[PDB]
């Protein structure tokens, strides 16, 4: 069953408007009007802000082809819209006529709210009911008339493969429009220019109430309506008022950040720092004139670049013993933050207690609390505008979000925790006060809530956009450049450039910025590009395992921690864990095995070896499910037989040194360097940079005896000069096969094969040649697994793909 119609089940069927469904449905509304089931749902719905907007919204949707419907959080927005237009054209005799999608951000939101909105129809979810859910490789599929079906923005990008025109759906909602995902923006693009072609189409965009306009104007100025709500006053707390309320005192207990730890400052936010720290003496000044000595010494010493979580278990702690009752929320930045937070409550026995109800986001999320019981919620920034809890009184907003960024002038894109902004704050403060006075606690100091940014910047003008550029030629789109300048928020042009000109380096796209076989495939996963080259290699070369590790330290970090004051012994213990591999990759594998087989012989063990060697063991962790997640995806993609990275059929070359550094080569060319020739400091040569230098934290930094000529690199970093973060010495074959445009010179002394004409070593021109082969034959390997793609089978040694596979591993072993 080929890959272009996977999830196609849904979209494929024909919208006819069976006449006896038509009846069907119109008799079992009022059949389902005597289940107490269903009486008793429709009760907490009548309650929903929406509910009172139920016929004014039909009627709008009804009359117009593109509406946007805006509203503070909480308010029926999700779960309530799709049921008022089945409802509506079941109850006017044309309910068969009316299939219905609803996209969503997340998988996850795809899932509950089909079960939720199920669960208010007294139906099951999927099973032939009206809801039902359809995420990629995994449904819960409703009926085929008169359907309500929720999705992930993928999936509609993958239907319009198959279906430009979306012909069988009657109407799309566009939920948490708002967020500006990637996706979700694309799509609101192809949708708009879909409307000309499908006069029959309805649309309705859902957004939270700040900003809900752009997107009607985005759209003609189309009809927009806003479902009012109330919301109770709430006290806003600043850092200096919880130090001073909870007369906070930091606690009896420091590893390296920033340079050390691979984090660059972008440079428009060093302008605010500037004013940040111009404007902090006299903000502590006046500060000392209201609140109490302690509280300023104590507020002057907060670190600003971690939430501190400690500061949160105490402030729980004071309102659960000093203020009414109330279930208490938390936004904390990323699962790391929110398992610790966890733990620090449930260490103390007074939250071990049945007078506690602690959910890290829970089953019981939304149900109220017995009088007695206080709740406790430990979620991402993603409940801000999503997921909404009644029982809320208290908000904790940890002041910090997770999001990525992207230097356009030095072409280094990275993730971390920023401030959020005044629109996130005051999202999060209304969460407090949805069914009584409450109370927000915001963890930044007043002078920093004045030098918040207005509102995060959407995703399209930080993010890389390489993933984005394969989706719209996938899509068949036009010119990448072209397309984007329509979208609401167009990238920036420098952005652009550099995104299409790392594709063709990475060979997804060709010259005339088309797809090519290995671009078609790595549009199938769902990862940064570069990082979808280094898995796909690790299936194809059957070394996945210590792969898709060092692809996971890529993606999010590499597990080692600096304890300030023990540099001269960490990087002792890095450089022991290198073991001659010249590579701060292949170091991560070996510390990664060590740590496997220290938790198997017991786990004092494994608290042992993390401790000797400075590793995290919260980041070993997320490695590790990180590992999972990416062969999940080369199981849909269909380069791997099972979802386990330790597969022994997919892991034969997981202990060929040579091997695996060509895969590290396929993901990170072409950042290459060529070391100099030594006889002081170690130097390498870069394409355009100049003569640069190796990080301090690198496991080469002072090593002498290379025994090849070039390293690649994953993160430059410029502070008073250019430093190469994390280095692997490479062959010119590895070079040579995975790099760009190969030719060839001769004189005299000498054969030379050069490669993107700077990459230049002596080599006999039947290398060349032989590569050059090597190239096409993958190509057309890749080329026939694009339609119905089959992982390769290593078993059949007289497999064509094992010859031409075996082939190109024969030569980087070289
Ligand atoms: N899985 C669920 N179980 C119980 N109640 C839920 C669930 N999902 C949402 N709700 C409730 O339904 C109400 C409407 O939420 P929703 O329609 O998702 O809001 P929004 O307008 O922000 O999209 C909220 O008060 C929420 O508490
Ligand atoms: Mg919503």
């Amino acid at each position: 069953k080929s890959y272009i119609d996977r999830d196609t089940e849904y979209l494929l069927q024909e919208n006819e408007p069976n006449l006896s469904l038509d009846q069907h449905l119109l008799e079992d509304l009022q059949r389902k009007k005597t289940d107490p089931r269903y009486i008793e749902m429709q009760r907490f719905r009548k309650k929903l802000p929406s509910y009172g907007m139920q016929k004014e919204l039909v009627n709008l949707i009804n009359n117009h082809q593109v509406t946007v419907i805006s509203g503070e959080t909480g308010c029926g927005k999700t779960t309530q819209v799709t049921q008022f237009i089945l409802d509506n054209y079941i109850e006017r005799g044309k309910g068969s006529a009316c299939r219905i999608v609803c996209t969503q951000p997340r998988r996850i939101s795809a899932i509950s709210v089909a079960e939720r909105v199920a669960t208010e129809r007294a139906e099951s979810c999927g099973n032939g009911n009206s809801t039902g859910y359809q995420i990629r490789l995994q449904s819960r599929l409703p009926r085929k008339q008169g359907s309500i079906l929720y999705c992930t923005t993928g999936i509609i990008l993958q239907w319009l493969q198959s279906d430009s025109r979306l012909s069988s759906v009657s109407h799309i909602v566009l939920d948490e429009i708002h967020e500006r995902n990637l996706q979700s923006d694309v799509l609101m693009t192809v949708i708009k220019d879909l409307l000309h072609f499908r006069s029959d189409l309805k649309v309705i965009l859902m957004s939270a109430t700040l900003n809900a306009e752009k997107f009607s104007e985005y759209f003609g100025n189309c009809p927009m309506i806003h479902i009012p709500g109330f919301t109770f006053p709430v006290v806003e707390y600043l850092l200096e008022d919880i130090i001073e309320k909870i007369r906070y005192v930091p606690d009896q207990k420091q590893f390296k950040r920033g340079f050390m730890q691979g984090h660059v400052n972008r440079q428009e936010k060093e302008e605010k720092e500037a004013i940040y720290k111009e404007r902090w003496p006299a903000y502590i000044k006046e500060l000392r004139t209201r609140y109490s000595a302690s509280t300023v010494d104590v507020l002057q010493m907060m670190d600003d670049d971690k939430v501190d979580l400690n500061l949160i278990a105490a402030l729980i702690r004071y309102i659960v013993l000093e203020e009414e009752d109330g279930a208490i929320l938390v936004f904390l930045p990323g699962w790391d933050n929110i398992s610790t937070l966890h733990d620090l409550l449930m260490s103390q026995v007074m939250f071990k207690s049945d007078k506690f109800l602690i959910i890290p986001l829970q089953t019981q999320v939304f149900k109220k609390t017995p009088p007695g019981v206080r709740k406790i919620v430990i979620a991402t920034n993603i409940a801000e505008t999503s997921i909404t809890i009644d029982d809320v009184v208290y908000v904790i907003d940890g002041g910090k979000i997770k999001e990525t960024h992207f230097d356009t002038q030095n072409n280094i894109s990275t993730m971390s925790a920023e401030w959020v902004s005044k629109a996130n704050a005051k999202q999060r403060k209304g969460r407090a006060g949805r069914v009584q006075p409450g109370h927000c606690y915001h963890l930044y100091n007043g002078l920093r809530a004045s030098l918040l940014d207005d509102y995060q910047l959407p995703e399209i003008l930080r993010t890389p956009l390489e993933e984005l550029c394969l989706q719209i030629k996938i899509l068949r789109l036009g010119g990448i450049a072209y397309f984007l300048s329509r979208l609401m928020d167009p990238p920036s042009n420098e952005a652009v450039v550099l995104s299409i000109k790392h594709l063709m380096e990475l060979s997804a796209l060709d010259k005339q910025e088309e797809l090519t076989p290995l671009g078609v495939h790595l549009a199938r996963l769902p990862v940064e590009p570069h990082i979808g080259k280094m898995i796909l290699f690790g299936a194809l070369f059957c070394c996945l395992d210590p792969v898709l590790t060092i692809a996971a330290s890529l993606s999010f970090k590499d597990p080692f921690v600096i304890p300030l004051g023990k540099e001269k012994i960490a990087d002792a213990r890095r450089k022991e864990l290198a073991k001659e591999t010249r590579s701060d990759h292949l170091t991560v594998v070996n510390a990664f095995e060590g740590w496997e087989e220290a938790k198997r012989r017991g786990f004092r063990y494994e608290k042992d070896y993390c401790w000797e060697y400075f590793l995290s063991s919260n980041t070993l962790q997320m490695l590790h499910n990180m590992k999972g997640q990416f062969a999940e995806h080369l199981l849909g993609a269909g380069f791997v037989s099972s979802r386990s990275p330790k597969d022994p059929k997919a892991n034969i070359n997981s202990d060929n040194e040579k091997i695996i550094k060509a895969v590290i080569c396929a993901g990170l060319y072409p950042k290459v360097a060529k070391i100099r020739l030594n006889l002081k400091m170690v130097k390498v040569h870069t394409k355009s940079d100049g003569l640069v230098s190796i990080h301090p934290k690198s496991v080469n930094v002072e090593q002498t005896d290379f025994h090849y000529n070039w390293l690649i690199y994953h993160l430059k970093m410029r502070t008073s000069s250019i430093y190469l973060y994390d280095c692997t010495e490479v062959s010119p074959y590895c070079l040579l096969f995975f790099g760009g445009d190969i030719s060839i010179q001769k004189d005299k002394d000498q054969e030379i094969i050069a490669v993107d004409e700077w990459i230049v070593f002596q080599s006999p021109e039947r290398i060349a040649h032989l590569v050059k082969g090597l190239r096409k034959e993958l190509d057309s390997l890749l080329q026939e697994k694009i339609e119905s793609p089959h992982p390769v089978d290593w078993d059949d040694t007289k497999s064509r793909d094992c010859a031409v596979l075996s082939a190109i591993l024969d030569l980087i072993k070289t």
